[PDB]
């Protein structure tokens, strides 16, 4: 159980200056020849030369063209190649090797593997060592000269990093291509692609240097028509980095490639970004609406890496959040500017406060810069990425746009072309902080705690207003619960963006203000406040914290209606719902525990329902925002507020609350569903793949949300609407008709209809699978079995497996069936998947992350299945480590 510690970072005693690869792809094997031009570093102390190399079959290895003999000069144990030091030269030397690998049977999808008819690599984090021997860590920077050869018919398109400098024919129907990439890079940014790829291309001319950049987007021939939006998103990303950050692309060409089998969303290999097909390909006929924001985000994300990750790289993997948190932050700025909808920021906050807050209060909780790891694959987390992004975003909130851009430029200018650490970034921001505060005395040392301290801070408020003095006070307290990482938690630097709303006319009472909370508690006083305000707190969600606003529901309602800030409006609504949910939960729980024959439930606040109606009926209000206010908080947001959560009782609670609101507003919902149709479903640009209207998609989101509400409520003759809806050309609509039809005997009719519509597009079929998996059906277990037998079968495609199972695990009532049979089902799938793909097996564990937050019976059921999984003799290191930590062993 090798544990790596952040504090233990030492530079290698070796240097690798040049990599010369020959990758020869054949039918049953791939032969990899490598020459490493190496040197001895100043940190060398005469140690053995130890290479990473996992699953390589050695034909031969050499030093300076002298063959090495196994056992006396080296040992290999399928993980580490150890060359005894006495045979290691003491100046510059060449190490060479020839190994055999087998991408055809590499179902783990790391290293070099076959996806359908495409050969592709994935090297982050430790994948390069599965291709050839290397000192596989990101601070080993080298030059790369790579030749790929293959059957010309099967693999006409050959790609790698850098410039293609030669193309040549080989006897026996083969051809080769040579790529030279002179700039130094870490090995996890190496990539190679071979296949029968088709493309779209365009030319981009950079803003300041006017350099011409060739843009290529690749897929298999069948889906080449789905590439157009991706290419537009790439143009957009380049323009945004130029316009916001002043950063131009530095290379001649950028390639994006879609493959069907991929563990994650995409990978930023230099000049050769490789994508999960579901994050690159779309068409309006064959994609749900969400694909358009997904592709925008992921193309943007990999593009912004070219600076934050690729030109400024990592010293060690413990600095992962320095490239990932920073790049998610850049991606979020981009997406907010491109979509111009408030729901974009709301969707990221919604994600963080559900999924990442759950993680941060689970036994898996870690800071965004961990102190140790066993399996690096288990560190690519919503904490490192999304909390990371919020920590990166707080610098911008604290500094404002001008000084943030000054600080960012300092970072890029002072670290371009080298490795860096989180401290480097904090340093650069600190220089900006000094400039903005106008005294060299100011510092951001406390800010570093955001990197080292795990857990979600709680922030609470108390208010005071003196009418005679016109004086207003906001007393603020912060607190982080102790956990297994820090016994004592320290106060953080918390930026609190605030406004003060005049409750009589809804107007702003003060200018934009960011309170800097740096103590455990503070009191912020405001003079010349004419009337008692309602505070608008953490505008834009200005810190990743639990907000306890201590406002009445009347005050929250007033903010919901009249505040300027989308997040505070959305949060005030969230807070009203949570108070209701907690109250009704406890009433239902008490009734169940005491086996009461009768009892009372607290009704939903009637003025709250009135406010929802007011917003819904306002034509000038935003459709996406409206869809949020008629939806209760995510189950995974709710569970952070309830101990021993009885999922049945929560399901009853949600049902009561939805019914209460629907009993008042269903006629309003129906009226809107009908009136939104013309604009929401407008077909004017349906055959234009570059025309994307995020407002219109939001209108469809609202219609489909309303349709779902009206369907669960069995609104009179709604089935008619559902049937018409299924005839819509937009897959968001006709797939919605499938899931809302669950409450009617027409379900399997629509099941068959929508299957036939989906079956001939790989990605659409996967969306169909998700829709079925998530269907609110009493026979969902039987339905899942049908999917397994008829559609999924023994597919090793991670998109297929995730589609069939993950959405189901969000079925509150059915997945958490008290028998434990849902838990048993997913555990079987995890154990089955772990035999060929440990990464995806660990992803499939996600339902278990909340295990110690449930009622005691369900806790026990989940724990049993995890221990059962842990006892599998063949369990992967990845899965074992994850479950060991999750079950607090
Ligand atoms: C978060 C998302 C969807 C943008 C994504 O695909 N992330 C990538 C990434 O950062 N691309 O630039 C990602 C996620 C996980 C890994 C990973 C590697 C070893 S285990 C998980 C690598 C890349
Ligand atoms: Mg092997
Ligand atoms: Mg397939
Ligand atoms: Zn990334």
């Amino acid at each position: 159980p090798k544990i790596h510690y952040r504090k233990d970072y030492k530079p290698s005693g070796f240097i690798i200056n040049q990599v010369t690869l020959n990758i020869n792809i054949h039918d049953q094997e791939t032969i990899v020849r490598s020459v490493l031009d190496m040197d001895i570093s100043k940190h060398n102390v005469g140690e053995d030369l130890v290479f990473d190399g996992v699953g390589l079959k050695i034909n031969e290895i050499s030093i300076n063209n002298k063959k090495l003999v196994e056992g006396e000069e080296y040992t290999y144990d399928n993980e580490f190649l150890t060359i005894f030091s006495k045979f290691v030269p003491k100046s510059k030397f060449a190490f060479s090797s020839e190994v055999i690998i087998h991408p055809e049977t590499n179902y783990a999808l790391t290293g070099l593997y076959k996806s359908k008819n495409i050969i592709v690599s994935q090297c982050e984090a430790t994948g390069f060592r599965r291709i050839t021997f290397f000192i596989d860590r990101p601070d080993m920077m080298a030059k790369y000269d790579v030749t790929v050869t293959a059957d010309k018919e099967k693999y006409p398109v050959l790609l790698s990093n850098g410039d293609k400098v030669n193309e040549f024919e080989i006897p026996g129907g083969r051809h080769g291509a040579r790529f030279n990439d002179p700039p130094l890079k870490p090995c996890y940014l190496f990539a190679v692609v071979a296949g029968d790829l088709k493309h779209l291309s365009a030319t981009y001319i950079t803003k300041y240097t006017k350099k011409k950049v060739e843009l290529y987007v690749f897929s298999e021939e069948k889906y080449v028509s789905k590439l157009q939006w991706a290419l537009e998103c790439l143009k957009k990303s380049m323009a945004f980095d130029e316009d916001y950050f002043g950063l131009e692309y530095d290379l001649s060409r950028l390639n994006l490639v879609a493959v069907s089998d991929f563990n994650v969303g995409a990978m930023e290999n230099k000049g050769l970004n490789i994508f999960n097909a579901n994050s690159l390909l779309a068409s309006k006929k064959n994609s749900i609406d969400f694909s358009y924001a997904r592709i925008l985000t992921v193309v943007g994300h990999e593009y912004f890496h070219q600076y934050t990750g690729n030109r400024v790289t990592l010293r060690d993997w413990f600095q992962l959040t320095l490239k990932e948190g920073l790049t998610v932050h850049r991606e979020n700025l981009f997406s907010e500017e491109m979509t111009k909808t408030v729901t974009t920021r709301l969707s990221h906050v919604d994600l963080l406060r559900s999924v990442q807050f759950l993680e941060d209060s689970s036994p898996l909780s870690h800071p965004i810069r961990p102190e140790s790891y066993v399996s690096m694959e288990n560190f690519y987390t919503t904490t490192v990425y999304d909390k990371g992004s919020e920590v990166m975003r707080m610098y911008l909130t604290i500094l404002g746009e001008e000084y943030y851009k000054k600080g960012f430029d300092i970072y890029i200018k002072k670290n371009d072309g080298n490795t860096a650490t989180c401290e480097d970034f904090n340093y650069a921001m600190e220089q900006a902080y000094k400039m903005k505060k106008a005294d060299n005395s100011a510092n951001l040392n406390q800010y570093l705690l955001w990197f080292s301290q795990s857990g979600t801070p709680h922030v609470s408020f108390k208010y005071n207003y003196d009418a005679e003095k016109k004086q207003y006070s906001i007393h603020v307290n912060q607190y982080t619960k102790p956990d297994e990482n820090q016994k004592e938690k320290k106060p953080l630097f918390i930026p609190i963006s605030v406004g003060l709303i005049n409750p009589e006319n809804g107007k702003e009472m003060i200018s934009q203000t960011t309170l800097e909370l740096t103590k455990e508690s503070d009191t912020f006083v405001f003079n010349n406040i004419a009337v008692k305000p309602i505070p608008s707190l953490f505008r834009g969600f200005s810190a990743p914290v639990y907000i306890e606003d201590q406002l009445t529901d009347e005050e929250r309602i007033l903010l919901l209606k009249y505040d300027s800030d989308a997040f505070v409006r959305y949060n005030s609504c969230t807070n009203i719902y949570m108070k209701q949910i907690l109250m009704n939960y406890n009433e239902f729980l008490k009734a169940k525990n005491e086996k009461l024959e009768s009892f009372q439930l607290t009704p939903v606040n009637a003025q709250f329902i009135d406010a929802i109606k007011y917003l819904l009926e306002d034509p000038h209000a935003d459709a996406g925002f409206k869809s949020y206010i008629v939806s209760l908080p995510q189950d995974r947001y709710i569970i952070n507020f309830v101990s021993n959560l009885d999922t049945d009782v929560l399901a009853d609670t949600k049902e009561y609350i939805y019914k209460q609101i629907g009993d008042k507003l269903n006629d309003v919902y129906y009226k809107m569903f009908k009136s939104l149709e013309a604009k929401a479903d407008d077909l004017t640009y349906f055959n234009d793949e570059s025309h994307v209207d995020f407002d219109q998609m939001n209108m469809r989101t609202l219609r489909n949300t309303l349709l779902s509400l009206l369907s669960k409520a069995q609104y009179p003759n709604i089935l008619n609407e559902i049937i018409e809806h299924s005839k819509s050309p937009y897959p968001s609509n006709w797939l919605t008709s499938l899931s809302v039809s669950a409450y009617f005997d027409k379900y399997f009719e629509l099941y068959d209809k929508t299957y036939k519509l989906s079956k001939d597009d790989e990605l659409l079929l996967q969306e169909w699978l998700k829709t079925v998996s998530r269907s609110d059906r009493k026979d969902i277990y039987e339905i899942l079995k049908k999917l397994e037998n008829e559609v999924l079968k023994d597919s090793k495609n991670p998109n297929d497996i995730r589609a069939v199972y993950l959405p189901f695990t969000n079925n509150l009532r059915r997945f958490h069936d008290i028998s434990g049979k849902g838990y048993k089902l997913i555990a079987e799938v995890i154990t089955k998947t772990d035999k060929f793909n440990p990464m995806v097996a660990t992803q499939l564990c996600e339902p278990f992350k909340l295990w110690n937050k449930l009622d005691t019976k369900r806790q026990e059921l989940m724990l049993n299945e995890m221990n059962t999984m842990l006892q599998e003799p063949q369990i992967s290191n990845n899965l074992k480590e994850y479950l060991l930590r999750l079950t607090n062993k």
